[PDB]
């Protein structure tokens, strides 16, 4: 109502007048910090450098690291802004001061002292131990015992504390009603593998530590608040809160954060309230807007997910007022902490509490330490119940927090910045955000929508979590079939059968595969050759349409197709779903690529002449596919050849033949003309060379081992009698991929990314990291954390989402990988070797081996398993040299925050796909066109804009258009 | 001059007034011709179809041919325009087309012509008689044309005595108007010599002069007038010289005329020179001043060769030019008799008033118009001046087609005075405006201009004609040198020397070439490998700059570099120059292509992430080059490898090793860093496999024979120890190229294009036509004309421009080609075999063999010499089948005017470069990217937008830009 609004605006106006002139420290341009923040708000390029420098700063531990990074981020001393070895001391001290702005101490004992001082100034606190996204069980224990230690200290002191002044009640309690000891805990700091993919396991592990903390909290009648973090963990955290609450249904001092910036929150808050009523318990909510807005937006768009946050700032403000109102309406069962620095927001809560006549012991106000000082003073004066969020700890564990503060204070849409950095437009600042919302909503090829990668599986969703076990079960009702060849549109059975089994459980037979002899392979090639002329003459637009149809067919079977892979080749849930989406991506991308390349282009501009340049297919393509990306790679190579006008004879890998059969199913459903796609699984020793040597073959697409690929290249180079063309070769032959960890690397990112690159899908990826090359100065520290996280992971059946990795492809892979592991143990020193499950299954321990140098076999030879080599580089030059020391050059990674070292790696770390500050696997179509040279391939990049040309050859038609001195004028003619 | 101008306008106004609205027959919408033209003028698509149909019509000699072409040009009966309605359709259309041919032609034969001329005299018109024909194909045809004039003159000789003189104001009563000879004929010089070409300036003049003289003696015998028509700019200087010489042999004889074309920029000077020349020699001349008949042709032809357009490009400029020059002629009436040849009323009025103002005697100027055109204008002249002469051509439709289509173009052009006056209802004041007034009123990327092909040699220029013999003599002062290897910026000499000689005169030794052993090759490879890292790291823009410098260096030495080729490998003057310009083109094009490809593309649009896609070189490239395009292909392959950042070891063909040395000279002058380019001529039998097999070679660019190409492909496929990359193969392996001569083909165009395709440079081109496939129905006539033109050509030293072709490359080639000729002579039957010069030289006769079928060797094997197979196809489908019957697919041609047959060819005649209605050689950079598949190559096209990528491999750098939940927003980002 406009009546409540008026009272709110008028209260905001009084809040501002009582604050007149007083600015927050961060906006005081008479101190270094205010000058630095000011220039960051005025110069975006400078903000980016300063903020990144702050992040890397605590890792700059030598005089060399500091001096060089300063110059790389701020340029020469004669070139920096005026407010910016002496240079080292000046910057260090200023940056250190900026860090302690937001912390009440580095240590527990320091924190307690400073906390006891804040009470004397009249301030309550909620204490947080700085830390998040823990990397190991041992780290989670340190975090847990720190709270235990903190609570012991506070227990011994709270008895001596006078309760903060109030309107009455218990003088031993704060304001007469609030427990004097109040702490906040970050759930992800309690379990290093927190992941909604393993929902139940994440909840339990976190719950068990939270319960241990909660028990100590309750002993001193304290308050525990459970912080909310990134959207990825919101449902996990809600469930932790509910279970703990029900375990102690009568204990009222337990709170949960709810983030008004989430679209989910209107429902989440309704649900929680209804839940509390249903169970006859009381709850407490700290309502916040949200701390991870940029991250959530970015992460959502990188995965083609719904962005979980509102995208207009005033919508979070409007949501907050809505939800606060709802909470206050429900004050009988829901205690309320208002957590905002926004004077409009605060004034709104205050008026709503008055309008709903809410008792004062049912709501309090909270702000972050070091921030919005006058706002905080205003709250203290006018309401009297102010609690400071007071975090403590060191700069590296606190970095995420600290950077979030600088973001928060300097964002364009920051209420604080708009109030205290720009000429404050008080009326605009205090307007009902709903009105603001409505006004800003007011302001805001070939018929095909442009390409977008298919949405990734999203385990924050209940239905996605439930989908896998259901579809795995459904696949199990359909095992035991005999799969035939598919030639010229017909099923062809043979006598030679090879069973395909579950690698995590070999006694489970999934089906039997007919093998084609050379007679059937010959038939398929002949079928292909016969279908060719009509296919080649089919319009590129029509050909692309079949791919589009096949993509819709696949999209509709996404979870079913994934489940088959989970069982047949031992893909983890995410790995399986990613394999199918990539297949879909290839279909959609190559469709568009053929449509683009399908139209003849006029070349040259001379008059009286028309030159058209255009492409044509080659003929019969042999597609020889690997087992490790059984749908994605197969479909990529086959659809590529098919859309470009060729016809395909396709040999799937034996152990993934059912996945190969999925191509048959999809192209069938798309109505593909007979003979255009043929499925001929067979024994390579029987029909391998035959397929490659055949004179009717014009193109060979292959992915697999270097040995095989190089043999194919050599044999295909011969022109046999009758062979119309020199055989085109598309080969991808794997790698020995390294990630370099520079001495300034962010280890909290580096460690889990390295672990995933190495052991995701048991390391069975051409792209997998099999070498981590670590700079001398961070070696011991990085290695300890890597091994520590590794020890937390579990090896077991891929159908169980609690397992990090599982059995390798087949027994041959197991025997060969184990031999490599033994060689590695003699060359270096084992750092970690995981347990494996007892009994059947092709299990190889997750294995990390140190002491490795370029001369070693496991530093050179592709193992294609869960064996990671760790190599100690003396400096960054050697790290680069070592990275380039194999005969492969497929992928590579580097964790570094030195612009110079990154610039050097971009130039000199010459792999087909180099990744900076993330894992070196998970290449997406269009975004990361995939493939390398040297012994890794012939420089063809799947999923990119040069790929389709490899399956075709260009032709030019030149026409003399002049007849008897008369030529037609064309639009783009050079004329006069 | 406003006073003169006012008389002119007023006189024009009376002229239009006296016309009384009458329209010339072609603009009479009452008749079919008027309707056809009116609709052609309103609908450009119809115009194109109608004009092309008229062109092909006289060759539709059977009912099916006719019926089919009608449907193909105009569609089914029910869809074509009303005036086209009524095989009956064949009869109606035939009838209308014949009538429109008779509009512009006074008859088909001499006798018919004579009778119709007398009828015109009776109506008051004089005549200048022309025998339809131009651009003759043989001596036999030139003789037929000459004898037709002689026959014509004998007939008029007997008749003229009976003719009463046309009425005049005074003079001799036995002469027309009292002063003009009754017999006036016009002759086209290019109808008198089939090889008329300023490249053979003197030989062309003499041949034409010799026939012109015989005609002229007969003309003088009856006291007649002879006018020499002017044709395309290519022959203008030749025709002028022919006139000068004839005039001087008969300085007494006043009745010899010459056409000058006011649409030429040269014409002001040409008229001035001719006038002065006449004064210096004390002789009188006669000039028929015209604007010009070949405007579109000249514009197109100049643009296609990057020549200066010889014509004004604003129509009013030709008009203003005409008035200037006319005035100058009238002022010089003492020595220059004037024929005003124009249908433009403004022009005519200008001449008339200018002649009255200068009081020119009426016996010094007369008016002329084309028969069948501008009827009311023609009658207007008769009434006002009395002295009007019709240009009256005669002959058949095929010989008359050029003339006829010129008339259609002339009456229908947007800029046509007749169209504006009689179709477009233009304002008279505007039509009569001083054209000088009209003239006044009507008047790249990376800092680099867009690519343009280098200007071709232009032998209409006297300095160009004179340049060749002088540079050849200069080259002869440079003979006898020893050419060393060039390695790492140093000259390396070996003691194994091979002489290179003049193939047209083997006793002339051009120099001695050092041969590289395997030792020096290895040194070259090692030097390239060592220069590679710094070259690879050189800015692509900087790399391109070296190519541009090399281009500039070559452009300065164009004639010199050309002369070397004339002597060393026996290129003809134009062939040599075109080789050098093509080298320059590769340099300019590939520079620009590298600048385009050298900038990294952001790929994908996900935020928090940057993917950059870019290209890197491979390493050391072996360039193995042919002798047949010794600068062009060499510079092509090498500069491509170089600009993309590879280093080159270059093996020129032994017999063109000096041309190879030009690359050393050009790259030296460009300042290319040492080791980037190395020159190692050597014995294939010594260092061939060694260069190809070397572990440090990453790429091999080869152009030459299939046998060697396939050998290289096979050997390169093996990966030796130490070999970093799978060898990239770029191979161009020749062709067995056919041209199809369809039964509706324009034979006047086909014959000389086939001859040139087969015998240009002795047939030593991969692109050369070695098979001409001719439809049953035109075979005998095509062959007669082809053999007749061949017989006209002379075989001899390429330094003498009079020769069509000369000796082949070397002794081995001479013997091998001759064996093939003998093979062909036993498979088929010899149709033509030229004389060759006596004595020294590697001469092989220009040879044509008929009776050839697909199963014959010389229908399959590439001969690479002046041996043409003639094949007789039963129908179009067999022609296509036969065209596709070899293992090669490089180039191809088709002469046809059937939309369906062309479409079938575009689809089914699957060669790398297909040419419609022109020769299949002389592909230009950009306009015709050159190369094919099958046994002709591996689908790489030099001079095209896909070429550079073959010398590189793609790389992607993917960067996670988010730090601590903060990422910079980019422009191309998908956001909110
Ligand atoms: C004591 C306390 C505890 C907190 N605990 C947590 C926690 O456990 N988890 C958590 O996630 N947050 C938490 N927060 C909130 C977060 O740390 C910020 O302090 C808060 O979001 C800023 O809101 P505001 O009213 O102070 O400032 P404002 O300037 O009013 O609000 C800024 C907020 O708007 C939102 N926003 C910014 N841009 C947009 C946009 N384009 N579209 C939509 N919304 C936008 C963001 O949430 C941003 O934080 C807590 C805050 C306090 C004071």
């Amino acid at each position: 109502n406009s009546e409540l609004n008026t009272k709110i605006v008028n209260r905001g106006k009084e809040f501002f007048g009582s604050i007149s002139g007083e600015k927050p420290s961060l906006f005081n341009k008479g101190a270094w910090m205010g000058k630095a923040m000011d220039w960051s708000m005025q110069n975006e390029q400078f903000k980016i450098q300063m903020f990144r420098f702050v992040d890397v700063f605590p890792s700059l531990t030598t005089s060399k690291l500091l001096t060089e990074h300063i110059r790389e981020y701020f340029g020469n001393e004669q070139d920096m802004p005026a407010f910016m070895a002496v240079l080292n001391k000046v910057l260090t001290s200023n940056i250190e001061e900026m860090a302690r702005q937001f912390i009440v101490g580095e240590t527990t004992k320091e924190a307690v002292k400073n906390l006891e001082k804040l009470r004397k100034d009249g301030f309550a606190a909620v204490v947080d131990v700085l830390g998040e996204a823990t990397l190991s069980e041992e780290e989670a224990e340190v975090y847990t015992n720190t709270y235990l230690e903190l609570l012991e200290a506070l227990k011994k002191e709270q008895g001596s504390w006078k309760g903060l002044p109030g309107k009455g009640g218990d003088p031993g309690l704060d304001w007469g009603h609030a427990p004097k000891v109040n702490i906040a805990v970050k759930p992800t700091a309690l379990f290093c593998l927190a992941n909604p993919q393993d929902f139940e396991g994440s909840v339990v592990a976190i719950l068990d530590r939270m319960r241990r903390i909660f028990k100590k909290v309750m002993e001193l009648n304290g308050f525990l608040c459970i912080d909310m973090e990134s959207y990825r963990h919101k449902e996990i955290i809600l469930e932790v809160f509910r279970r703990l609450k029900l375990e102690y249904r009568d204990y009222p001092h337990l709170g949960i954060v709810l983030q008004a910036y989430l679209k989910d929150n209107d429902k989440d808050l309704d649900d929680l309230l209804a839940w509390a009523k249903e169970h006859k318990v009381q709850i407490s909510v700290r309502l916040v807007k949200g701390a991870y807005w940029d991250y959530e937006t970015v992460k959502a768009k990188q995965n083609d997910w719904e962005v979980p946050v509102w995208t207009i700032k005033a919508e979070s403000d409007a949501a907050y007022e809505r939800q606060a109102r709802k909470i206050l309406e429900n004050h009988q069962i829901c205690h309320f902490a208002c957590a905002s620095h926004n004077i409009r927001t605060i004034s709104a809560v205050m008026e709503m509490a008055r309008e709903l006549n809410v008792p004062e012991d049912r709501y309090e106000f909270q702000v972050l330490y070091g921030m919005a000082e006058p706002v905080r003073k205003g709250i203290l004066k006018v309401a009297g119940r102010i609690r400071l969020y007071a975090p403590y700890g060191n700069m590296v564990p606190g970095m995420g927090y600290l950077v979030r503060r600088l973001l928060e204070n300097t964002a364009n849409e920051s209420f604080l910045r708009q109030s205290f950095a720009e000429d404050a437009q008080i009326e605009r600042l205090l307007e009902d955000p709903a009105v603001t919302v409505e006004r800003e909503r007011a302001a805001r090829l070939g018929g095909l929508p442009p390409f977008n990668n298919e949405a990734m599986v999203d385990f924050t969703r209940a239905d996605h979590r439930a989908a896998f076990p259901k579809h795995i079960a459904q696949v199990r009702t359909q095992l035991g079939k005999t799969y035939p060849l598919f030639i010229n549109g017909k099923e062809v059975r043979t006598n030679d059968l090879i069973p395909t089994v579950n690698p995590n459980k070999p006694s489970e037979v999934l089906g039997q595969i007919c093998q084609a002899g050379t007679t059937e392979v010959g038939d398929a090639i002949a079928a292909a050759k016969a279908a060719f002329p009509a296919w080649r003459d089919t319009d590129p637009r029509t050909r692309a349409e079949y791919l589009l149809k096949a993509a819709q067919a696949a999209r509709k079977r996404l979870f079913e197709l994934s489940a088959w892979q989970v069982l047949e080749i031992g893909k983890q849930w995410d790995q399986a779903y990613a394999d199918v989406t990539e297949a879909i991506d290839f279909l959609e991308y190559y469709a568009r690529e053929m449509i683009r390349l399908g139209q003849p282009q006029r070349v040259g501009h001379a008059p009286g002449e028309l030159n058209h340049y255009f492409y044509e297919p080659k003929g019969v393509a042999a597609v020889i596919a690997p087992w490790n990306f059984p749908l994605a790679i197969s479909m990529g190579m086959a659809s590529a050849a098919i859309v470009t006008g060729n016809c395909v004879v396709f040999k799937p890998s034996g152990i993934t033949s059912i996945i190969g059969w999925h191509l048959v199913e999809l192209f069938r459903e798309a109505g593909l003309p007979e003979g255009v796609f043929n499925f001929t699984p067979g024994r390579g020793s029987v029909m391998g060379d035959y397929l490659v040597d055949h004179p009717d073959i014009s193109l060979i697409a292959f992915t697999g081992s270097m040995e095989t690929g190089l043999r194919i290249i050599e044999r295909a180079a011969k022109v046999h009698p009758g062979q119309a063309n020199v055989k085109k070769i598309i080969s991808e032959m794997g790698g020995k991929n390294a990630i370099i960890i520079d001495d300034d690397a962010d280890l909290d990112e580096a460690v889990p990314h390295v672990l995933y690159s190495a052991f995701g899908f048991q390391g069975q990826k051409c792209s997998a990291c099999s070498r981590v090359i670590v700079l001398d100065a961070v070696y011991d520290k990085f290695i300890e954390r890597l091994v520590s996280m590794a020890k937390a992971t579990k090896v077991g059946p891929s159908e169980d989402p609690a397992n990090y990795m599982g059995a390798v492809a087949d027994d041959k892979a197991m025997k060969s990988i184990k031999e490599y592991a033994e060689i590695g143990k003699r060359e270096g020193h084992v750092l970690y070797e995981s347990p494996v499950p007892a009994g059947e299954g092709y299990f190889v321990p997750m294995t990390i081996i140190g002491g490795i140098k370029p001369e070693h076999r496991i530093a050179q030879e592709e193992i294609f398993g869960p064996v990671l080599a760790v190599m100690r580089a003396k400096d960054f030059d050697q790290a680069i040299e070592w990275a380039n020391s194999t005969q492969f050059a497929l992928t590579g990674g580097i964790f570094s925050r030195s612009p110079e070292h990154l610039a050097k790696a971009r130039r000199e770390f010459r792999v087909g796909n180099l990744y900076i500050n993330r894992n070196n696997t998970g290449a997406l179509v269009e975004r990361q066109p995939f493939g390398g040279a040297r012994m890794s391939g012939v420089g063809t990049k799947a999923g990119g804009p040069d790929y389709l040309l490899h399956f075709m050859d260009p032709r030019v038609v030149t026409e003399n258009t002049m007849r008897r001195g008369f030529a037609p004028i064309e639009e783009d003619d050079d004329w006069v």
